């Protein structure tokens, strides 16, 4: 299945996806992509509708 | 200064950069470049880190 | 990026706005706009300025 | 160290400085600060006294 | 099929091809090429169109 990840930070916006079987796996990704990404906030996950959010 | 494009597509994927004054100008040759490379997704752009990424 | 429609037809006169990727997605906006607003004539597109301008 | 941009524009003159470490690091908040302030022009950089100007 | 690779490094500029089943045995060749070329920098594949390219 595939997860979505929307960029909500000081000035990093737009969206982000991956292909996982996994929730948590996914996140693996776009956690430590948002290091490289530069936004890291407070997190979230819905698995209703395989969305992740990042908020600083 | 610089900013950096990380390509995020069906198949393109790698890293991207460009010298400029301003960040919107940057965009315009990556999101224009995007259609030359066929990856033409979802933008977000790091003001924080002067890093761009297209999801599609 | 931003790209710029400028309205030359035969009474609407103005000025015209769009943020996207691709110049071509742009003018689905703007082609499709131009409809709504009644001025339909030559388009020509800029990507060296990111400008539009249609004329009847 | 301390570098020193120069405003040289079509209206906004006037002096201005930053605190950083790196010259590069420095012109991010003087290049991205340009288009906060309207006067984006062609940039140079003397390392040699650590002063930056733009001129449109 | 055959891929394409642009060159874009500090002063190695042009275009490269090669014919192959897969493309990561491709990148052998263009990888492998860019070290004898001088120009070695961050990789992108598009598959979507056969294309790579390397900026330093």
């Amino acid at each position: 299945m595939q997860y979505k990840l929307i960029l909500n930070g000081k000035t990093l916006k737009g969206e982000t996806t991956t292909e996982a079987v996994d929730a948590a796996t996914a996140e693996k990704v776009f956690k430590q992509y948002a290091n490289d990404n530069g936004v890291d906030g407070e997190w979230t996950y819905d698995d209703a509708t395989k969305t992740f959010t990042v908020t600083e």
